[PDB]
């Protein structure tokens, strides 16, 4: 197992990308992203080539949404398209975790950002959240998704 820690801050819907160069088929990536301050509801994803979720998620934010069921439907359609694998905290966990088996050799990217949730009692008008997080990445290190984040072995990821 190789485990590696990152700290970041989410403002203005600017998610952060992390590069995973030279991943090999069959490697398993584990990621956990926890809120460490502010109202941040984490969204963690993995993709092959770096694409920007801000564009498609921005379009979800404009939609006329009447309920959490409508939001889950739109968000899922977008996220399933954008990411090879993803997880959010359902607007309740403040922690998001993912397990992903690398399908082919290559460079992958982890995205750490905010999901979309409703925070108002006066209407259902969801928005992004803001705050700090700790992102734990594991390469064949399953202890990451059991809450055992201790860093170990050589680095395999960096800020993209």
């Amino acid at each position: 197992g190789r485990v590696q820690h990152f700290t970041g801050y989410i403002e203005d819907g600017r998610g952060i990308f992390y590069s995973l160069p030279d991943m090999k088929q069959g490697d398993i990536i584990y990621a956990s992203m926890q809120n460490t301050g502010g109202n941040l509801d984490p969204l963690v994803g993995i993709m092959a080539e770096e694409i920007d979720p801000a564009v498609s998620l921005g379009q979800v934010l404009e939609k006329a949404l009447a309920s959490e069921n409508d939001l889950i439907s739109e968000l899922t359609a977008v996220a399933d398209r954008i990411f090879l694998g993803w997880d959010d905290d359902g607007g309740k966990g403040y922690s998001a975790s993912l397990e992903f088996t690398i399908p082919r050799d290559g460079t992958y990217h982890i995205f750490a950002g905010s999901t979309i949730t409703n925070q108002r009692l006066d209407k259902f008008q969801p928005t992004y959240t803001t705050g700090s997080f700790q992102l734990i990445l594991g390469l064949n290190a399953p202890q990451v998704i059991s809450g055992e984040g201790e860093p170990e072995g050589e680095v395999f990821a960096s800020l993209a």
